[PDB]
């Protein structure tokens, strides 16, 4: 019957044609193949067809996505498919969930999480000199930290409170950075940046008080031994620094 190989599969998925996938499940089962196999991944990056789908949206949709996830499930391959990591010159360990978040697709975020996406997958920056020159946009590696740093509160809410698999507000990346440190890292002292960063910072604190009442999220230290406050002070992030200070003063007054 119908045959699928990498160029065919990638053409279908990049055009976003659900009908083109007719016969794919049967092909994989009959030939004992999986969408994670090396022959169906981009050799230069490790991308499966799932990231390719998410990078090729039409009005925020690519209807091959649900079909691919179903095929992966029916080939005993769903978790491996969803979480298959890829790299480019800037990050390694990137996953479909990171893309779904970055492209602002709350619907695909939900879809992936419900079906087993690793909510703590770390997109680690790549470097080429003996010490990290930081040629990548740093957002705290984690899906939750990406959602926060890109100003997506509804995705932040979903990731932390959905009924399938919750991202941990207290999680730290490879630098020891929590989502709060990540927000300090991306702060730039411009008016609109300070505006959304402080709102997101407060949102996360409110949430952490609800979900983890014995945790002071602001006290957790990164690998430089810095709290978000002190990181902010050291790296000259005045806007967020001043907001955190005023917030602690208001919180103290409220309890006294």
């Amino acid at each position: 019957m119908k045959v699928f190989n990498r160029p065919i599969l990638f053409d279908i998925v990049s055009r976003g044609s659900p009908d083109g996938l007719e016969g794919l499940l049967s092909f994989l089962l009959t030939h004992k193949k999986r969408l994670t196999d090396e022959e169906f991944r981009e050799p230069s990056t490790g991308k499966t067809c799932l990231p390719k789908a998410l990078l090729n949206l039409s009005a925020g949709r690519n209807d091959t996505i649900p079909i691919l996830l179903d095929i992966a499930e029916k080939t005993g391959n769903m978790r491996e498919f969803i979480n298959s990591p890829f790299r480019d010159v800037y990050y390694r360990g990137q996953t479909a969930l990171h893309i779904a978040i970055e492209r602002r697709c709350k619907h695909y975020v939900e879809l992936l999480v419900e079906k087993g996406a690793d909510v703590h997958a770390q997109a680690r920056g790549r470097f080429f000199q003996p010490k990290d020159e930081g040629g990548y946009f740093y957002f705290g590696e984690l899906p939750l930290s990406l959602a926060a740093c890109t100003n997506q509160p509804h995705i932040v809410h979903y990731l932390t409170e959905n009924g399938h698999k919750q991202a941990d507000l207290r999680r730290q990346d490879s630098r020891g950075n929590t989502v709060l440190h990540a927000l300090v890292a991306i702060a730039d002292n411009t008016r609109e940046n300070t505006k959304f960063v402080t709102k997101m910072y407060d949102l996360l604190l409110i949430k952490c008080a609800k979900l983890f009442p014995d945790t002071n999220l602001e006290a957790l230290l990164n690998n430089d031994g810095l709290s978000p406050l002190m990181m902010a002070a050291k790296t000259g992030k005045i806007g967020i620094f001043q907001h955190i200070i005023r917030r602690e003063i208001a919180d103290a007054a409220a309890h006294h």
